[PDB]
């Protein structure tokens, strides 16, 4: 009964699940939080425990005790690691060696928070489980193969050449995990074949997936580009973020933080990041809640609609994350938005809930299937780990 | 022969053109330039005379005698002048009275340079042709039909609200002029009609035009948004720039003259901005200049595709501007990029040269029709100027 022991740190936090290697199913999950004077650890969403003002090498021995009393300690064949940003470096899951932490390292000043306690987690790991076979599952990877006239910013060429300034994308392991699902749901050939994938979580983004290969994607070189999120922006005219500079006397600083913490669906409606508070918002007769969702639709409209160009055909649009598996309104009000496409919705399929999985949603007539795919980035991560535990490293 | 005197004024110019009104063919144009030290008056293109340390009423009068000279002064009915932004306050083109100056006067703070510039044209023509009524012409208004589904950024409401932060787009009087000719040559109903409108010229963007209204551009509250340019960035992610200060130490203020000035064809090219030039690198053999060309026209694509989403039906896309009227090359690159849209070029329709003016270059099987519709803003000026010319005031 071998498990994977798979390990994601954030700023502040270290969550993480152990997958059964058998089912892939999730055996135990649980948070470090406030890694801050108030450290705690809850397990399965339950009784935090006190951390010190502990650090991550300290934090994880602490994770590492809750699975030694629960007798798994000697089950965790692989660890896995999700790794924020891999920039032109890493093009697939790797098993982890000193190369590849030096590596991780070099790409690192492209996200300098998340990179770093990435890199901390996987330094705690070495020095718990030094005899466990370790894998890094990049954020990033799966938009590695976009071509240069979509990921060219038109920057100076320098900019490129010299700081690797150019679109990345993001939650590449979503994309990956969710269209490789979509060929067995639409039953497509992967290598003819054109999706649309809507990753709608807290952040957000489209793919376009041909033939099996991301060709295009909406966040840029930092996940703030392309749709608007719930704190975040997205697309915003360099014009205007420099006309604010000057007319609030605003530095860069201020406007990042404005752009990433005060924006998208919280400052459009001035009242949450969250749908549904926005929609409870909406019925009640509130007027700036129904603009943010409605700029939230066409914002996702146009970016589904503008991605479809990187396609030969256009097979299928996949919703996935919280928000596209869970809200009913949200596919329904952007697929009214992409009739345009020759989309025919099958308002029955999606109004069930997120428990009947991968479904279709489009109906008969419809020219290009419509699906929901709930996305399981841990598992994606389990499977890369489990297929480099077959290699001689 | 009552003629129109059409006036633009940018920030150290002033083109005009003189427009018999019963063709409405030019009859004379010209440039007032460097309005620096070498202040010159050129007209039809010949014998720069000399101005002083000539402000932009003596430029004025200079032009005005260049008129008396050839006797057309009392021919003068109606002069247009271009204004670049118009905010939300104008939905269309005016009479120019003393209320209309102080409200260009009241959204200038948008685009600093270029209204006040329009301001001193405007002045300067009330001051020499007093009793000759003046009409005004927004680069902006046909975009005040934007829900703000499509205007509005995902920035905090108040930018919005208190300081007038929203997209407003440009072209606008091309994209209406384009748009209108558009239903006589493809046989559409205004009423019932979904168009896309691709001015491409040194200034690039696309316009979305539903039963006659403009519902979604490219650019944003400045011309700085949306595709790329011959020397602007087009969509950049907010990110990158605020990673490529910190990491240059460049203040916004640098920033603001790279992304103006310094990128696009030019920035990627390392080259020229002019398309002409890249296209004889690229047959050369220079892959930077191929690069830059491959990247615009992806930039083009996507923001066809995704204009699309805004309308019920898509009928045309219309090429125009100085490069859609003459690149064969692009029209045909971008138009294989949207095959997913079911698009046919009839090759043979695409090279013609732009002598041949308004003209289909689809083919039958074509789900779209495609078109190339030579754009004329100083007629749309001179049409809205003669009507203008029948009310009482
Ligand atoms: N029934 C529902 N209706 C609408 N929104 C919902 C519903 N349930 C959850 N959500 C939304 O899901 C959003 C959070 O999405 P999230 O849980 O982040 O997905 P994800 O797959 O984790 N994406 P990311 O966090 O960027 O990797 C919140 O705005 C919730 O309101
Ligand atoms: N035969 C040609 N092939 C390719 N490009 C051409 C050709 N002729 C002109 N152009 C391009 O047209 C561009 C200038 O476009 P422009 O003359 O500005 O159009 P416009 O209608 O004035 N748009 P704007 O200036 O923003 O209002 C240059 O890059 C030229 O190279």
């Amino acid at each position: 009964f071998p498990v994977v022991l798979v390990i994601n740190c954030g700023s502040s936090s270290i969550k993480f699940s152990v997958l059964d290697v058998a089912t892939c199913d999730v055996l135990m999950a649980g948070i470090a939080d406030g890694m801050t004077e108030n450290a705690f650890l809850s397990i399965n969403g339950d009784k935090p425990i006190n951390l010190a003002h502990s650090n991550y090498e300290d934090a994880l021995k602490a994770i590492a005790f809750e699975l030694e009393k629960r007798d798994l300690t000697d089950s965790v064949a692989l660890i896995g690691h999700r790794i924020a940003h891999g920039g032109e470096l890493f093009t697939q899951s790797v098993i982890i060696t000193d190369e590849i932490i030096d590596n991780i390292r070099r790409v690192s000043p492209l996200a300098p928070l998340h990179n770093y306690a990435n890199l901390s987690g996987i330094d705690a790991a070495r020095h718990l489980f030094p005899a466990v076979r370790q894998v890094a599952v990049f954020d990033t990877s799966f938009h590695q193969t976009l071509a240069p006239e979509a990921y060219l910013y038109g920057l100076p060429w320098e900019y490129f050449s010299s700081l690797g300034v150019r679109r990345y994308g993001f939650h590449g392991t979503s994309h990956r995990y969710v269209s490789r699902r979509a060929y067995e749901l639409l039953d497509l050939d992967e290598k003819d074949s054109g999706l649309i994938v809507a990753h709608l979580g807290n952040g957000a983004s489209i793919c376009a997936v041909r033939n099996g290969q991301s060709v295009d994607t909406s966040m840029g070189m930092t996940p703030l580009e392309g749709l608007m999120m719930g704190t975040r922006s997205g697309d915003v005219d360099f014009g205007a973020m420099a006309w604010i500079a000057k007319e609030t006397g605003q530095t860069l600083s201020d406007l990042e933080r404005v752009v990433n913490k005060e924006s998208g669906l919280l400052g459009i409606s001035g009242l949450s990041s969250d749908l549904r508070v926005l929609e409870k918002a909406w019925h009640e007769g509130h007027e700036r809640a129904r603009l943010a969702i409605k700029t939230f639709v066409h914002r996702i409209a146009r970016h589904i609609a503008g991605h479809a160009a990187s396609l030969h055909r256009l097979d299928g649009i996949i919703f996935t994350g919280g928000i596209g598996e869970n809200s009913v309104l949200i596919r329904q009000l952007v697929i009214e938005h992409l009739g345009v496409l020759g989309l025919t919705l099958d308002v029955e399929m999606n109004k069930q809930p997120n428990s009947h999985g991968e479904r279709i949603i489009s109906a008969n007539p419809s020219q290009v299937i419509c699906a929901v795919i709930p996305t399981n980035e841990e598992k994606m991560i389990a499977l890369d780990a489990i297929h480099l535990g077959n290699v001689k490293a």
